[PDB]
């Protein structure tokens, strides 16, 4: 049995009061507490909970749960600006919880997405009472995920889509109903119905609606393309290695935060009890069912199993039950292809063979019907594949790690974009034996451009016997950020550069009858904004002042372009 207290006002260091809801068990004395920091209304528990845990079970089992409205939203006072106030607000909320009569000195956290990012922001405070966190589909470096990326390109669909979602929330919670609210609601809906079209406006920085409702969209995100001091100020990643806080980390292979979610596991595993669970989900699709790819009912987000695991995790760290995690694996991955859940002892997998698969083939590799090949052997002849990248006609984003723009079809069939001359395809011969690729994926390409800046993309694909070319993982490298995301430099026209493309991670068994395929291009819109091919401030440029670029991929003995695949042999 339990009770629920609504709108308990918690004072922050500056006097601003944040509203919390208290779910407290009918107990004799103090109990362990779990905190959730939410920017989408603490009252609306059903909206996020289905992507997390059946957490009322925690309350029925003796835990107190506190759900808070973040600063400036809904029942909370103050002004809302994403990320900047969460470290301090979390520290003050954790301190308040610890001071209460119903708290036994043990606090934990759980939640998904922004409710996951806020946990990393709470973890770096150094509050002794915080014994464990459980961040799902989260990031500890906001530049790397979800706003930009390891390649330095703006995740424009993520930005405009989320800003429009928050804009809808900021309006239905402010001081009195304004006459322009009705018109603004329709305009925000127009952005959510066509994020690609909203991202196609030039200059990208000119956002009349979003820039008015939430200035941060331009002031912080669009205006800061480099991983500068403004981003480092809200980044938690470098402080993660110094922590000794247990973390139950959940991720999804097609989730926009996957690269960063996995990196947080690697950062905390040595100093504390870190756990990892990765399924085949995208941010908005946790069903395991997609348009052209079904992973089976076992792939559907196992909410009750997740609840049991979280309870066992919290029982060990908040209650002191030393044997609570007995039989529970360190890492649990959904291996695609064979479509089965598998227990592992570590991430990256102990037996990982980082194997180069070289780009080769006779003739031009343009289109799926070209001569592009992939092999573990170095190509014998020096060749080059050339194409024209026009910002007015970018390669459309199809699946992958899309968040808001068609973000419910991660393992998308790539056939609709196969006819494009700007999509270079490289494939292995039809496999006779299974090849498992589980781990971080990257590419090393020898490239040249006619422009002083451009982008280069790489996408890993599983070609099915029936024709389906299913996307797995992808990445991008904006040339000015080839060596560093902090201090960019331009490239010289015609000169060959060896660049690295971070393609995040995947777990897939390429079964017999299938082919391993890699797509190389210079755009992936709106997953990433279009490079202007000018070397200018991309988001401030007009479409008419943008240039086309004649891009080239070099392959052979002296230029061994390849994709590094994390091969597991069992
Ligand atoms: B999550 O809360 O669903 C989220 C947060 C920031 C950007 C995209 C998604």
């Amino acid at each position: 049995n339990y009770s629920v207290a609504s709108n308990v006002m918690v004072p922050m260091r500056d006097g601003v009061r944040l509203a919390v809801d208290l779910y407290r068990p009918d107990a004799d004395g103090p109990v362990p507490v779990l905190l959730v920091r939410n920017p989408y209304d603490k009252f609306d528990v059903f909206a996020w909970s289905t992507q997390s845990t059946n957490w009322l079970e925690f309350v029925r089992d003796g835990y107190a749960v506190v759900i808070q409205d973040t600063r400036g939203l809904f029942a909370s006072e103050g002004e809302f600006v994403p990320h900047v106030d969460d470290e301090a607000d979390a520290e003050d909320t954790l301190s308040w919880i610890l001071e209460q009569a119903w708290c036994d000195g043990n606090v934990g956290m759980f939640g998904v997405s922004y409710l996951g990012v806020t946990q990393w922001q709470a973890a770096v405070s150094g509050v002794g009472g915080l014994k464990a966190i459980a961040p799902s589909m989260a990031s500890a470096d906001l530049y790397r995920a979800p706003w930009y990326g390891p390649g330095g390109a703006l995740s424009v669909e993520a930005l405009l889509g989320w800003s429009a979602l928050i804009g809808t929330g900021l309006i239905t919670s402010r001081s009195d109903a304004r006459p322009e609210d009705a018109a603004d609601f329709v305009q925000l809906a127009a952005i959510l119905n066509d994020v690609a079209g909203a991202a196609s406006v030039t200059p990208l920085a000119e956002q009349p609606l979003l820039g008015r409702l939430i200035p941060w969209v331009i002031d912080q995100v669009v205006d800061h393309p480099d991983n500068d001091e403004s981003w480092q100020s809200i980044s938690l990643f470098e402080r993660l290695g110094g922590l000794a806080t247990p973390a139950l980390i959940t991720a999804g292979w097609y989730d926009g935060f996957v690269g960063e979610s996995l990196r947080t596991f690697v950062a905390v595993k040595d100093n504390a009890d870190a756990r990892l669970v990765v399924g085949p989900w995208s941010h908005s699709n946790l069903t395991g069912r997609n348009a052209d790819r079904k992973f089976g009912i076992a792939a559907t987000y196992p909410i009750q199993e997740a609840t049991t695991m979280h309870k066992a995790f919290f029982d060990r760290h908040l209650r002191g039950e030393t044997d609570a995690l007995a039989g529970v694996p360190k890492v649990r991955l959904f291996v695609m292809g064979i479509d089965e859940w598998r227990d592992e002892t570590d991430w990256p997998l102990p037996d990982t063979a980082y194997t180069p698969f070289y780009l080769g083939g006779s003739g031009a590799a343009n289109t799926s019907t070209g001569g592009g090949t992939l092999s573990t052997s170095i190509s014998g002849t020096e060749s080059a594949d050339t194409y024209l990248y026009d910002p007015a006609d970018p390669v459309p984003s199809l699946g992958g790690t899309l968040l808001f723009h068609n973000g419910d079809n991660g393992p998308a069939d790539q056939r609709p974009i196969h006819d494009r001359d700007d999509v270079l395809c490289y494939s292995t011969e039809v496999l006779t034996d299974p090849v498992e690729v589980t781990g971080t994926v990257s590419a090393r390409l020898f490239v040249s451009s006619s422009a002083v800046d451009t982008d280069f993309t790489a996408k890993l694909v599983d070609v099915f016997p029936d024709g389906r070319a299913i996307a797995l993982c992808d990445g991008i490298v904006r040339m000015r950020y080839r060596e560093t995301l902090v201090n960019p430099t331009l490239i010289e026209a015609g000169e060959i550069y060896e660049v690295a493309i971070d393609m995040l991670a995947t777990s897939n068994v390429f079964l017999p009858g299938h082919r391993i395929m890699v797509q190389v291009s210079s755009s992936n819109f709106p997953k990433y904004d279009r490079n202007s091919n000018t070397g200018g401030v991309i988001a401030r440029e007009q479409l008419e002042e943008m240039c086309t670029a004649v891009n080239r991929i070099h392959r052979g003995p002296e230029h061994p372009s390849h994709i590094v695949l994390p091969i597991i042999k069992r």
